[PDB]
């Protein structure tokens, strides 16, 4: 089961940011609201926005920030990469303990999808190897954030900016740097070739075993390098030794050597699933990390 | 299409732990009442075939430890309603949302906030199967975790977790303590009915496919509801109810495809199969998205 982190600590930070006829979401932490800088653009502006130029021509009072029914007065503004930072005259008493992190491709996070500053849904995503995310984001979702929670600490890793023509999504870290080769401009952008997150597929196969499901297992084995030759042929990421290490706990728990599960996955890549399904899926799933699997088994 | 859960914060603000002796589970604190599974009053050997009424007569208010985090909530009354305990406490929860208690129908989906020792671990979307089980992620200590939907700002609580079945699926009650399906809160081996496919949700999925321009499977014909139901059961599909036809109304209006015409298309898919084709990029028909879910994501 794909499980998201409880979203309450993040819900308490979501606000609405408006500039002109453009409205999206902001993240209110202490006395600063973070949001995508393209809020300052109009229709025309978005095709090729000179953001430093557009920003210098804005005043604080052109930014309407609403926390529910309350307006928050903007007393200062600055831009860090693709994120706008609006200083407000009120501190958010619901600010959690937090940090800003930049996540690695293959890592997972929860997304709190919001519209008009109001939380609407929560779901689990992975940072794809090509630095897209297979999100569910509609008009007005920009400024929705992604996060992980460790203890009481929220690690914010993603802020939402755009959708690509293939229907996947792109955004930045909370420092405003995009994941991937994308730009916050209204143009058709393609991503690099995506690949499948191999260490996560292996984790999920282990999960299917832990769940008493093992039709895909076999007696064969493989070396790491020979597995990786086949993996790359099928646009799977190569498996590193640290990935093998990371899979130990699941390996121990099932008594199945990592490289034995690699030999099972190799057979699936070459033969297909021949109708059969694994944990309900006709497709090999690659958006559970080993941690995700462990913490839920 | 993703399994998307509701934001969990309004429910997180209601979770507590309830302990009797060394047995700890979760409870739901709304206004000045805490709701939890009655089997908190059981020891190990009580769970085999508990006499709940005789177990409760021995208990007093001061035997219940209710905690929000580490802070004790004093219990000032107790009673049993079906399979839930209602513990009256001396503090009204200041985080109580607007809420309702609803009893859902099979096929309906809801979010579960999986909790341990009163602390949330994760949130996910569940569907009530036609055999009144859910495929959860519930570990020891998860009992009392709740399922819910959020409409406007109103939380509709529909599920409270009580047990696991020998096949690994899960069973529980509504917030009035009435089990979904033919299960009892005893630690005995109980079997669920053979499960079936949630027809109304498949139809919702086919409407979703049409909304996104994937409509090769629409045929020129229609059917009666009875004829469809008799065929559907031969494929281990749930028969449709009138309420099912009704909740497909909005998607039928959005697409202009009458419900019974879509039923005719599905019947053809069942009888002829997919013939190598895909719908929304899958050869499998999805049955855990409700008509409401589809609309929320389109
Ligand atoms: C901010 O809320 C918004 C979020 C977008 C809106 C729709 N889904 C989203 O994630 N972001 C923006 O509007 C971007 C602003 C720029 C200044 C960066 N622009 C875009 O995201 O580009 C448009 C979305 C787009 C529309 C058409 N098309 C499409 O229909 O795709 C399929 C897969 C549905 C056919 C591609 C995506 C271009």
């Amino acid at each position: 089961r794909k499980m998201a982190f409880p979203s309450g600590k993040v819900e308490g930070c979501m606000v609405q940011v408006t500039c002109g006829t453009t409205t999206l979401n902001g993240l209110w932490l202490d006395d600063v609201v973070y949001c995508p800088r393209h809020v300052i653009c109009t229709s025309e502006d978005m095709l090729n926005p000179n953001y430093e130029d557009l920003l210098i021509r804005k005043s604080n009072h052109n930014f309407l920030v609403q926390a529910g029914n309350v307006q928050l007065r903007v007393i200062g503004h600055s831009m860090q990469n693709c994120v706008l930072k609006l200083k407000v005259d009120t501190a958010n008493p619901k600010t959690p303990k937090y940090k800003f992190v930049r996540i690695q491709p293959g890592q997972t996070f929860s997304v709190l999808a919001c519209y008009n500053g109001s939380p609407s849904g929560v779901y689990q995503c992975a940072m794809r190897p090509n630095f897209t995310i297979k999100g569910s984001f509609l008009n007005g979702s920009c400024g929705s954030v992604g996060f992980n929670i460790d203890y009481d600490c929220v690690s914010f890793c993603y802020m939402h900016h755009m959708e690509l023509p293939t229907g996947v999504h792109a955004g930045t870290d909370l420092e405003g740097n995009f994941y991937g080769p994308f730009v916050d401009r209204q143009t058709a952008q393609a991503a690099g070739t995506d690949t499948t997150i191999t260490v996560n597929v292996l984790a999920w196969l282990y999960a299917a075993v832990i769940n008493g499901d093992r039709w895909f297992l076999n007696r064969f084995t493989t070396t790491l390098n020979d597995f990786n030759l086949v993996a790359m042929k099928y646009n799977y990421e190569p498996l590193t030794q640290d990935h093998v290490d990371i899979l130990g706990p699941l390996s121990a728990q099932t008594g199945i050597a990592v490289l034995d599960m690699c030999a099972s996955l190799k057979e699936l890549l070459q033969n297909g699933m021949n109708g059969r399904t694994i944990l309900g899926s006709a497709l090999l799933e690659d958006e559970f990390t080993p941690f995700d699997v462990v913490r839920q088994c």
